[PDB]
């Protein structure tokens, strides 16, 4: 027969215990092509209150690399060889690609991976309130593709950042609220 | 052209807002073709652990969050066990459409190719050589070589969907930049 999702059994069976080699392992990024980090810094800075952990310049290849991450910007070390160790053994960055001259071109843009060709689909933020976090994001002027209370699943949003890549905005301890 | 300078970068940068602070950045969302290949490499070839399977019947879709997490720190009860994975930093959520496994003419887009977007994950890990090494043994299929290419030291390797990971050591970047 077709379809119907995977029972908890069958899922939990398909569940490897780690290996002792991956102990140490980390997730440490997720990489997103920007078109103006101009924009892209001031709304992950300012709007979601990410720290820019470090800028890598590679004339050669003509890209640049912009890390952010929800660190304190004290922690960052000042010199570039402890700086790189640093930013590269912190969970849960961005690594944003900007490939030079993209911001002048006015018919280049990116696909947010959201409709045809789908794949990755967005990246998640866990807030303590998506209700007075997304008022603060309406007052900013930030795109909403589905406010907090649109659609089926009440009290969880997903906003846009300037290359229209998807945000989920959500509350870990009312999700399970809303099945 | 030529970048923008630290100059430029820098004075985009706002100081971050105290309603943020409690901020985390929680997940990335991929759709997978088939969960079954997905949960095992995962948690067997990368050694994440599934947190959570979540089901929408109605929707006809699943959710499973993977992360690098000791399970006996799961709670044991569904409820606080939800609120759990959702505090989690850096989960992977991993989408399947139901039917998409039996398809044939059916595979999602890995953001690598026109029309680029989304390039890949990242795993830190202690010894890139060694860790690819045994990749190499489970059968990975690699885009990237750790020696191959100019940035020697670090890897790419795809999951079952094509999607690309890249392995790095964060100790040897310095000497890699
Ligand atoms: F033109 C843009 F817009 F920049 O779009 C892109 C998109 C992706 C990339 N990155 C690629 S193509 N690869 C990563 C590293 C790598 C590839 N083959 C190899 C053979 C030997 C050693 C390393 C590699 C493939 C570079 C530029
Ligand atoms: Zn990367
Ligand atoms: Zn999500």
């Amino acid at each position: 027969p077709a379809s119907s999702g995977l029972t908890d059994e069958t899922a939990f069976s398909c569940c490897s215990d780690p290996d002792p080699s991956t102990k140490d392992f980390l997730l440490q990024q997720t990489m997103l092509r920007i078109k103006d980090p101009k924009k892209s810094l001031d709304f992950y800075t300012r709007v979601l209150g990410l720290t820019l952990l470090q800028k890598l310049d590679f004339p050669a290849m003509k890209f640049s690399l912009y890390f952010l991450a929800y660190e304190d910007k004290n922690d960052i070390p000042k010199d570039k060889s402890e700086k790189t160790a640093w930013t590269f053994s912190r969970k849960a960055t961005l690594e944003l690609t900007h490939n030079w001259g993209t911001e002048d071109d006015e018919t280049q843009s990116y696909h947010n991976g959201n409709s045809d060709p789908r794949g990755f689909g967005h990246i998640g933020i866990a807030v303590p309130d998506v209700y007075s976090a997304c008022k603060r994001f309406e007052e900013l002027g930030v795109k909403f593709v589905k406010k907090p209370d649109d659609g089926k699943m009440k009290g969880l949003a997903f906003i846009q950042d300037p290359d229209g890549y998807w945000i989920e905005i959500l509350n870990p301890n009312k999700i399970a609220t809303i099945i």
